[PDB]
């Protein structure tokens, strides 16, 4: 089997991407944030605290003939940005882009943090990291990809995120029309539950390439690119008037700037992030200070190849017995 679904930016800055997901019988379609950095499929629901729902579409398990309470199971998750959600668990039929999994754990939110409530466009998350991170207790549950894997033509999914434009998530096949050149594969560590890999270095603009190992995760559910402070300082030093602002919480730059590109290494290959991808717009409406898309990972404890990096590539999440990542230009 295969599946193919379009993923759409939630706003003009590509803060995140939403992908329609069919849950239950008859189908209830919710727009979920596909997150290769987490392993819970959770949704706004008929159980969510009413004051914490503001425009999201909800899953109502009592309207699904295939929904079953997973008796005793609860979940609770915290994300790297301080946001959180928690609740109970149903099993139900979940389809993505024509690919169906029966008996998928659908984690129903009783509580969500203010950032989730305040984002009307995201109805929940679909985790695509390794199932070892799933938070369901006392019986840990599998991701949608882990449940689908054995049925798929090939045990892979691909992320093809757009710049200010829709893109695609494919499951079970590699669309050889969606990228240029060849796919370079690189080793993954699953020891922390993430798609963790080692970049071979970076360049700023037309600068020389610096060969240096950068351990980090491929995380579709993080907006920005978070790298070591040395690398980030080297990037922003090429932008007149850029600075790290403790008040704003990262590097800002004059909105009048033209940003340089950023290149990262994948083995002997190179992925170039155009400068425009690094512009996250005014810090507040009407400001001439703009927020940077490359930020320090200092204090986060891991480097994160978030959407800013991944949207520059066609990315293969290879879930073979020894997982690997693939990157191609596009
Ligand atoms: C700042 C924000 C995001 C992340 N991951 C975000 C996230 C939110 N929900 C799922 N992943 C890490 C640092």
């Amino acid at each position: 089997s295969t599946g193919s679904a379009t993923t759409t930016p939630i706003d003009s800055l590509d803060d995140a991407y939403i992908t329609p997901v069919q849950i239950g019988t008859p189908a209830q379609t919710l727009n979920l944030d596909f997150d290769t950095g987490s392993s819970d499929l959770w949704v706004f629901s008929s159980e969510t605290t009413a004051s914490e729902v503001d425009g999201q579409t909800i899953y109502t398990p009592s309207k699904s003939t295939t929904a079953k309470l997973l008796s005793g199971a609860t979940w609770s998750i915290s994300y790297g940005d301080g946001s959180s959600s928690s609740g109970d668990v149903y099993t139900d039929t979940v389809s993505v882009g024509g690919l169906t999994v029966t008996g998928q754990a659908v984690e129903s939110a009783k509580k969500v943090s203010s950032s989730f409530t305040e984002d009307s466009t995201i109805d929940g998350l679909l985790g695509l990291a390794f199932s070892t991170l799933n938070t369901v207790s006392p019986t840990q549950q599998k991701t949608f990809f882990d449940n689908a894997k054995a049925s798929l033509d090939s045990p892979v999914f691909t992320a093809d995120l757009g710049y200010h434009a829709p893109g695609t998530y494919n499951f079970g096949f590699i669309d050889t029309t969606a990228y240029t050149g060849s796919i370079t594969y690189t080793a993954v560590s699953t020891k922390q539950g993430f798609w963790e890999w080692t970049s071979t270095g970076y360049a700023v603009g037309s600068g020389t390439f610096k060969s240096t190992s950068i351990d980090g995760i491929a995380d579709t559910g993080t907006t920005l690119l978070y790298l070591p402070a040395t690398v980030v300082s080297a990037y922003w030093a090429q932008v007149s008037g850029a600075k790290s602002s403790s008040s704003v919480g990262g590097y800002v730059f004059p909105c009048s700037a033209t940003l340089p590109s950023f290149t990262f290494g994948v083995g002997s290959a190179r992925i170039v992030i155009p400068g425009d991808y690094i512009d996250f717009g005014p810090i507040s409406t009407g400001s001439s200070s703009c927020f940077g898309g490359i930020q320090s990972s200092a204090g986060i404890g891991i480097n994160i190849f978030g959407d800013v990096a991944l949207k520059a590539a066609f990315v293969v999440f290879n879930g073979a017995t020894t997982p690997t990542l693939g990157f191609a230009s596009k």
